[PDB]
């Protein structure tokens, strides 16, 4: 056997984390640490912000546990990372989502603390990414800090693996449409979001040619915020090397989506809107009617991602593979 | 010494129109059609309807005219354009409004009703089209039905104007990000709810760029997502180049236009603006300049914001003048 | 034994009670009749907008069925009820689902057609009117053709029960914030970024079913631009005293015996999406009440408007069929 | 005649507040303190006003001041409201508008930096409350530190006087409608596509404004995904008996005298974005207003939040600051 993991932090992703992990049978969440919460609180939040609608199942908080379905779940409170007990527990593999240790110095501190891996659920500024259905067989037992990059990064680059190993991508830009998901300069985040388009920036595009390097230094991108939420959506736009009609492209994305990429790659040629793909497992969902063919070598491809959710689920798919890895 | 106009439709395009062509005093407006509201009806959506703030002005509804700061419009009733009387009110031009008769052979109703000329304020594959700034030179007095395209049309046409005069556009993919603008299975995905939905939708204006630009015919492309907000929307335009250049000898030429040829038509801003700081602007389209990205010398992907039809239909009644003026 | 039905409209309502009908196995969802949709397009709606985001199963269609799941639903495309196959067909029961035959005159060209009892979802004016829970068992086979009311009214009718029942009610104002060329001019105007106070005789419908509450109860709505979750604010002055603890603990006791699975009771802080998908008719918000004096209180109450009132189409059905046979 | 004012915090509040303070003829800004913004990041913030539009002005940001339309105003970012030097800069009058020095003990701090009089744009639990066209003209010189309350009882307080005056209130529940230890775990939700129920406290808040409806009011709140404007759902038991004509009558005539330019009084079918920059502190919606009883009424209300608000500060200021009004 049984995976004994550990979450830090007991926010969006870290319960939805969480959740995904308590369906697995061959793992078992030990402990969970958050400083600020309490397990009452923390009970509250996995009630009815875990997943859409509220959570089908009992959610108790004893003095200092979480029990949820039975699994008596221990709570934490430690804001300093090498002080959570991760030793005593059992705990071999650390899910970092907090978002504030995501570099190597950082999560070090869970493995002082007593762990052997830490798998963080944001992009690292030094610890090696890596996307489930991507690169994840490129994982080597000796990396000890690894990173399982963002929500676009996620759904970008399994449409991008698909695009580049059959035609090749010679250049692309992006723009995804991000839902509700003043720091360093940003002065357009601080303006409200409710009624107002936010034009933001992320590093997804860039971060895929992190995790196949092939396609590094040829993908750039910028975000949309729009009010809604739960859904966003990729729109790429890439130059090929190898000519082709939509019709070769949607038939190779879907060609993976059912064997390769099956549950990572999504395909779908109805007419669907964004929340069609709430609570979606998917990682990218290709739409193949909204895409565009301008040139035999020009053409814009859209795909969807329900934000944190599908996200989520690779986290514990990485930690799945890790876990097997060192066998 | 006025250009005695009327209106066919009073919907969003009919009424925002109805109050850019007070404001002109070379333009005045006599007679509305529209079958299905009452004057009553008219003055309540002129006053209120206008989804900005509210109209500084006295607007009240007489037995059957328009009052509007003392000015009278008489409200017509007639479900047929070939029955409104343009020629007993003396009204020379006709602003088609409706949407439903965006064909020569739907506008004709109004030339032969007593009124001479009639532009189309909708896409037309009948009529020829037109955009303020940039096909606007080659009109001539002998066309009597011309169309002013849409409002995103009124937004790329600007934008890839200067970009292909300056440095050419070979190839053009596009993405409109829509608000809420205005309304049989010829559009599942519009059939949806519209709100916390992200609804993807086609879009011909890109394709109709091509028309109002003859080289850009073939291309540039499109498609749109429709996003549950009001009033604004936004171009993502990702053109590849003809000759390699810089982001900054870009935003120059953009910025060169928007102080000569392309004044108070494109505009050009380097602030961290969002979509509601362009509420009720009088241009078709203003290019965001630090939100671009240059990812090689000819790879290219520029943005710029319109605000839906507020910018599109004080376009108009700049095309509505340019017809008078060009009426030799 | 199994009830065989119909469906008269392939609307949200009717599609909401197609879905509940198909997971219960006394009811036999024979056919379907929409004039206005492709049996492609119904099984689109169906796919994509029965079941909140995606619905999880097969959802096809042949010449003129829709199959589900493997079962096959036949589909009709008459705009005369009249002409409906509802008597060859087998259908005993026609849910009318379109929003416009809800009086006893139309309602009556599917009893015409081959079809025995009617139930319109939607408030009658001539209709008996019956809410599962308040009037349920005020039925009597004799009566053909019933209106199982508004969603609005499924909502503030179980509440207002419970508290007439344990402190008699003696006036009260309601208002229902409302999820998302004409008469009205407040209902043309934009729905985005907007308030719009609308209307409804929800609670004037309470008479109909509770007929104690007729005549003293009435009130408003304000629509809200947000999605499918709207929430009752009932403001009533009592006869007997009590304190905001009893009138609760009544409601939670009600909540747990007669009205199981109709009325909720929540002491949580929850919001509007903790009600998504909701199985119940309303759900008392503890926490949001507040009492004034001791015969003056405040009380709030959820609903994911029409998915617990589709719910309670089938509920009702199963019961009209109990006592008819 | 002419007095100099400082503004503490520049956020939604202390940006409209410095807009009208700018439009009046006797005020004269001096200073704003704000330790977390910059005075190039101020000159951001107030070129693009939120909800309200681009300013109409030059908004530039000089080396320590910020400039508009040519007046230069000095920007302090002392943390410590006793460290900014308002007596160096010739400040009289400042302008709370942060929202954690509410109290005595924390809002004196100004007066120990050189101001006279300080007003706080939130509700305290130390400093007397006022509000504009209510209880403004029992303000005494001798009080330094008050409050105008929030911008919700700026909405409800000169709609319950008027009812109070003319007809008595003996008991009001309320409901509004708002837009945009751990205690309110609801707060700590989503707004986006959530009905998020709150309390305001601020129908208590009436009591000290309105001595008489002291223990008359509470009320709780309903925040709904938007912006611009919200609304005051007032449900009261009048005093004497009275129909739904006589009440609209009675704000009608108020609103045009005593109240001119305070209350507003409207019977078109308006929406939410139709107040959108409106300085009123309330507008009486005549048309959705209903009356179930002769004294049992439902009255509601519109304001748009925080702007009407503002404008109410600044009449408030000069109304403490001169004799003359």
């Amino acid at each position: 056997m049984a995976i004994k993991i550990g979450i830090n932090g007991f926010g969006r992703i870290g319960r939805l984390v969480l959740r995904v992990a308590l369906g697995r049978k061959d793992i078992e969440v030990v402990a969970v640490n958050d400083p600020f919460i309490a397990p009452d609180y923390a009970a509250y939040m996995f009630k009815y912000d875990s997943t859409h609608g509220r959570y089908k199942g009992e959610v108790t908080a004893s003095g200092d546990d979480l029990v949820i379905d039975g699994h008596k779940i221990k709570v934490f409170q430690e804001r300093d990372p090498a002080n959570i007990p991760w030793g005593k527990s059992g705990v071999d593999y650390v899910i970092e989502s907090t978002g504030v240790f995501t570099k190597l110095e950082g999560a070090q501190k869970h493995i002082d603390a007593g762990a052997k891996k830490v798998i963080i659920t944001a992009p690292s500024a030094d610890a090696p990414m890596f996307v489930v259905g991507v690169n994840e067989d490129k994982y080597t037992p000796d990396l000890k800090i690894i990173s399982n990059a963002s929500c676009t990064t996620n759904c970008l680059a399994p449409l991008a693996k698909v695009v580049n190993d059959t035609f090749g991508i010679e250049e692309g830009l992006m723009t995804t449409v991000h839902s509700i998901t003043p720091s360093h300069k940003d002065w357009r985040g601080g303006r409200t979001a409710s009624g107002n388009i936010i034009p933001s920036s992320t590093g997804a595009a860039k971060a895929v040619g992190k995790v196949i390097p092939e396609l590094n230094g040829k993908l750039t991108g910028m975000s949309l915020r729009v009010p809604t939420t739960d859904v966003s959506v990729v729109d790429l736009t890439v130059r090929l090397k190898k000519a082709a009609s939509y019709e070769e492209i949607a038939q190779a994305i879907k060609k993976a989506s059912e064997g390769p990429l099956k549950g990572v790659l999504g395909y779908t040629e109805d007419a669907v809107v964004s929340t069609d793909f709430l609570g979606s497992s998917y990682s990218s969902i290709f739409d193949e009617k909204a895409g565009i063919l301008l040139s035999p070598t020009f053409v814009k491809l859209i795909s969807w991602y329900d934000n944190e959710y599908g996200y989520s689920t690779r986290v514990v798919d990485l930690l799945e593979h890790v876990a097997k890895a060192s066998a």
